[PDB]
């Protein structure tokens, strides 16, 4: 059925495979059997994965205290601390995810009704295409991350650096994957578990934005349904009952958006600050040189992936606001014959409520906020290439 | 007849002469015979002109990779890439320009009616004066661009640089017009075609803003008609029917503005970013020295032309918002005798809809946005003369 | 009588003594005999004074081209160009000042009625106190400007610099008053006329803000009367007629504010940009050293005078907005017994019209705008003490 | 009884012990016996304490003129000048605190009624927990301030600096507590009074924000009561009388907020500017080194205390706005059966009045303002670590 839960659980299950946001019964097709219970496999697997990520974070924390924390070395701190914070706020999200999916399904039942329709791409495929695209570019980003690592490292072995060292898996562990052997012993088994934990951590880092876009698509789907219903009664005389039901469904979607915002404030702030940090870092690294063209394509693919993923996630979140405002223009089309007060309330609502996702009410995710973020990042760069001018 | 299409086709035809925004039948006086069909002369001429501009862009792209892309050398990249992007978004504009002029004419028929009037300058002359002024200052900018080039170059030949080289057309090609002979062979014919393609590209660069101001004038003309109708019933008792028809025409103009904004979002973002780049470059070049006074007058004439054209185009786009808001004050004049709900709706509309052109809803072209742009450019300069402080 | 014209003409006459904003009949107590006619004494005296200021501006223009225009030397350019621009926009203001005072008096007649009252300080004394204070601090600023000049110059004569030069008036002319003898011959008569023209130009520079505050006080007086009338009917049952008349007077004051804004847009932009420039200059000169304590007290008295005069003029202009919004709170006090639609219109008006003075609709003079200006000046300083860091 | 006055007087009395904001009868349980009378003990004790703080300020003023006022030495100027300014604006606050607590109690009597309720933490305990937490972290901040001082100073005595000097109380006075013996004679008695005056001054500095949060909690308590009453009638048919009484209580709370804002504008601006200065200083001191780990923990505990106290005080002030807006969502839940105009007025009010504390209407303390402050501080740091880059 065209439900949000049935559109996420193919990806919620994949996230719980790397133990993201633990819940019991995420594979079930019913959103009421999913619980947060400590007596099963999933909190245990997320706890083991969390201690793995915590040993990673602590080992690199001590390693970069031994080597010195700089703006160039803080990237690992933000990455692993943000993975652990995503784990924590995902546990908190799962504490209400029973209730969150309960209210989501409860308010999305009327959106699978004859008054509404599925235009071209149902929520299933609409979520699946974008989520598989993000997973594809995430696998690509990590793919050419290892590609750059191993080639630059071996095509560096072939020149100096004791050429007799045969490029191998364990050598790649002990050279390109540092901050793990000053605390943990060197071993093939710990090395493959380190690959698994690092791939899982990259999955956390990207699934943060990926999940936020899943939420944004789930809300924008129903808001597009409301706007399409409003457009279907464009040049026709609308009864007061239809306007009342449209207003009630819009109020229910505002309710769901507010509840999701309350449950997701930690995650939205985390992803917004995390994307600000990483995009400002990679734009801080725009006007410099890299070692080989493989590193060039990897870094630029990271740059477009990161900037476009931030832009696409925030544009899908802003699509909630834009889709609520798109029905405003069609409501302004209404003639004097059917005004009936309710349309006035609905127009006032979408004109003054600025219905959109928010961090913690500090900022509302809108196209206006996206442009403000673009300008803020531009100014931050204009001061940062002066910050790091002598280094490059 | 006082139509937008009859006010642009004297300039649409001139733009299609240099093959801008190709359409078939642009010379016709009827806006329904204009089509986007691949089987005629105009898409062929714009394709030849587009490959010409593309060879220009690629040749200078390779030339500036050979010489190094800097902030001073990126100007050519932005210029030719923006000419090609204007070509592309103008093709996309022409994909809907049948429909765009259809809706424009359909909603502008009631604006040529006895309830409305032509105050002093009809849309024909109002468009023609400003468009001929922009074409005049564009011809002037390119005129003293060549003036500065050839004099500085020959009055540079008369001092060193192998004075025996007689100043000639082919020499001006092979010295002042670089980035074309490292890919294309040197020839008088390719040289005159290069002059034609460069003049056409400058025409693209200026006709971007020129067309945006044409659109802004076309919308502001009808909005001024609405405001004049509202002012004509200032101290008189207004019937409900007149207010209803005024509200319906205002809603239709908002419809036309929204449709034009959807069809012109690419072009508006292109011109806004392009003007931001060029104005910030020329203001970046305010506090420096040039070689001869002819270069001084050319550069300062470029500076006033660019800044005043950005200001005038964005002020004409903001004239839509200011003209919609000017009727708000006259609507506030209305006594309690004729309020009739409709005036309340209309006041709420022009108070909260911020009717104006937009990039992609990232920003709405208003006088407030113009002042914000002025402040943003001031701050960008305050960091950029620190960026390029040691260079000057 | 408590009129704006009778409250300004004691200062309009003083401004026309130094030939500011020429009008014929400014001394008359009737605002309809004041005209802009070229056949009398006042346009002749302002023309002579304007050519005097123009010779000053041109002589210093050539002198600072001979010496080099810098940010430190541009102060004279802005000062004299702003005096001449104040002359020009004051001529333009006087072109409508017949009509401006006509509409001002016409809409301020109902404000001298029994429904309104004069609380403590009538418009006469309210204008007179602030205007005499500004004239006093202007005379003080110019007073210690000459004090610093002549002492620092003579107590500089007593050490080196050919001590035999007796400190005299002509010597102060030929040393501390430069940019006048490279074009005009040296003479006691031209020197005393130069003192008169310089004092008049300082009077222009300060009377810009002084006149803007006069306008702001004139509008805020009537807006305070409206707010006091609204507060007088706080806990009483208000008839619909009283609310209608209050709304009509508020609309008439908005009309007068809009007309004055249209007639004063040039002057308001001039004074706002001029104050921005001078305050940013003096704050640019905060963290440096001067020569003697007399120069210290003069410069700091200039600093507090300039900053406090900008703040006070913009706060009086924002007092229009704050006073319109103060009645909003009292209107919110109204019980359900007397709502009568008109109060709803009035509340919507002062909630969404942002009734205030504006430059050219680029910005509305409000306390919010004052705080934004404070932050903008803070950021401009944060980049400017980096601009001029090596100089100090 | 659950009153604001009975929730502050356990802390008002403690503040008057160090002579903060003098009033006569602050220990009484009735808010009408508290007066501002010059004939008793409290204005005398605050005058003695004020001359003590004034001798401190003047002595350090002369000492830092003798040594040179820098951005690093201006901290003492701002600290003691802000303590004296808090004394002055607290005297002004006490000039109306009779009236302020009169209106506060008068409008908070209906909030102790059966229509309202005390959810978990009454205003007594809600104020007490946060106030004791702030007093605890203030005692902690000053505690490790002395801890860092005396250890670093003695564990500095044990290395060079005439080790024979036995670490003592008088030695700590004459070394770590300077700017007091160049004006006052050295004596154990003046030294213990100096400790008392410095602890009292730190209490002023922290009780500024502590009192502002007390006010914010007092207002947010009643606003939470209003929101809880609105939520209690969520799915029930609400009578018009209940909505009218809710609107009247909301208007009365807006009245109390406006009166408190008028009486507290000086203190709110003082605390906001003071927190801006100190937070920007400590963030200016984030990326540097200190001498010993005790200084490290003291400075970082100061940093979290200062940043979190600014954030918590401004978040409690913004809790007024957020709590007024939280009832807006529940009011949007209301069906068409009971709209009754009054709900429309109330929705318009909390949608457009932006009910919150303000400095002097320059800025309204909201979560939006908190995010704007965060961004402004970020930009200020981005220019300040360039200001002090060569120093660190
Ligand atoms: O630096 C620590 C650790 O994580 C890095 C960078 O933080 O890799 C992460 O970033 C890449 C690029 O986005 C991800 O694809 C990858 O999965 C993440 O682990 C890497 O250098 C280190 O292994
Ligand atoms: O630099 C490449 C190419 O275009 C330039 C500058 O980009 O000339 C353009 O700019 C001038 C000034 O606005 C236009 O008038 C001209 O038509 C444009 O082609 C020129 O230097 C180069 O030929
Ligand atoms: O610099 C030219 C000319 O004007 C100055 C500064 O521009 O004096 C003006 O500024 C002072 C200080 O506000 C005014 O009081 C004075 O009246 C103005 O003329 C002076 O240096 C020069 O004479
Ligand atoms: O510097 C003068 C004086 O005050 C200081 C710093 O200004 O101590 C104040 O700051 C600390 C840390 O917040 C407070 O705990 C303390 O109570 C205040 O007095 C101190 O260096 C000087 O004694």
């Amino acid at each position: 059925l065209d439900l949000f839960h049935r559109a996420v659980f193919p990806f919620m299950f994949l996230a719980q495979c790397v133990a993201i946001m633990p819940l019991v019964g995420i594979r079930e097709s019913n959103p009421r059997r999913v619980r947060f219970a400590y007596k099963s496999i999933p909190m245990f697997v997320t706890l083991i994965f969390m201690i793995a990520t915590s040993i990673l974070f602590l080992s690199m924390f001590t390693h970069l205290l031994k080597i010195g924390i700089t703006a160039k070395n803080f990237v690992g701190l933000v990455f692993f601390g943000c993975v652990l914070s995503a784990y924590v706020v995902f546990i908190r999200l799962a504490k209400k995810w029973p209730a969150v999916v309960r209210i989501w399904t409860r308010t999305e039942i009327p959106f699978t009704k004859p008054p509404y329709e599925i235009p071209k791409r149902n929520l299933s495929r609409r979520v699946q295409l974008a989520a598989l695209a993000i997973i594809g570019l995430s696998l690509g980003e990590h793919a050419l991350y290892q590609v750059s690592a191993i080639l630059s490292y071996t095509r560096r072995i072939q020149m100096c650096a004791n050429i007799t060292t045969v490029p191998s898996f364990n050598n790649y562990m002990q050279t390109n994957y540092d901050y793990v052997f000053q605390l943990l012993p060197y071993s093939p088994i710990i090395a493959v578990l380190i690959l698994l934990i690092n791939g899982a951590c990259t999955f956390v880092w990207n699934y943060m934005d990926l999940f936020i876009m899943m939420i944004s698509k789930g809300l924008s789907y129903r808001f597009e349904q409301i706007t399409t219903r409003i457009r279907k009664l464009e040049h026709e005389e609308v009864c007061e009952s239809v306007f009342i039901q449209i207003r009630e469904h819009y109020v229910k979607m505002c309710e769901l958006l507010e509840f999701v915002d309350s449950a997701m404030s930690s995650l939205i702030l985390l992803s917004c600050v995390n994307n600000l940090y990483f995009v400002c870092y990679q734009l801080l690294n725009v006007f410099n040189k890299l070692r080989w063209p493989i590193n060039y394509i990897y870094f630029w693919y990271s740059l477009l992936y990161l900037i476009g993923r931030t832009a696409f996630v925030f544009l899908t979140a802003a699509d909630i606001n834009e889709e609520s405002k798109r029905g405003l223009g069609v409501l302004r089309r209404v003639s004097s014959r059917s005004w009936c007060v309710e349309v006035e309330r609905l127009i006032f609502q979408m004109t003054t409520q600025t219905v959109a996702l928010s961090g913690k009410k500090f900022y509302f995710l809108t196209r206006r906020l996206l442009f403000g973020m673009a300008g803020t990042i531009v100014t931050y760069e204009l001061v940062l290439l002066q910050f790091d001018e002598p280094n490059r």
